[PDB]
């Protein structure tokens, strides 16, 4: 749960296509403010693939943990092209940063 170790991973691997702040813009991928507790494909204003819209699960540490390891495996047909984070601790660090930053 290293929130600052988490931030670095974020800058380095996700910042190219996402925003986490309130009212921040949609880049190639959607802004992430408010992820946690919300269903899949729910950022207002972003056009998601039907696969993402329809996944139908709630984002929490556990769904994020499985996803982030292999995004295309979890959301078949996703347009998010990213290989995933192999290491468990890296995924854990990034989730602790996201929980922090995505809820304010
Ligand atoms: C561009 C090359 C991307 C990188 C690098 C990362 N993401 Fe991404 N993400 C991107 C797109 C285009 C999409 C939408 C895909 C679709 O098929 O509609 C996504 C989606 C997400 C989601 C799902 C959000 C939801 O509303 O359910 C999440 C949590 C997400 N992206 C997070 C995320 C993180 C933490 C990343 C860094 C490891 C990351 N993405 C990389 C585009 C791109």
């Amino acid at each position: 749960g290293d929130v600052e170790k988490g931030k670095k991973i974020f800058v380095q691997k996700c910042a190219q296509c996402h925003t986490v702040e309130k009212g921040g813009k949609h880049k190639t991928g959607p802004n992430l403010h408010g992820l946690f507790g919300r269903k899949t494909g729910q950022a207002p204003g972003f056009t998601y693939t039907d696969a993402n819209k329809n996944k139908g699960i709630t984002w929490k540490e556990e769904t994020l943990m499985e996803y982030l390891e292999n995004p295309k495996k979890y959301i078949p047909g996703t347009k998010m092209i990213f290989a995933g984070i192999k290491k468990k601790t890296e995924r854990e660090d990034l989730i602790a940063y996201l929980k922090k930053a995505t809820n304010e």
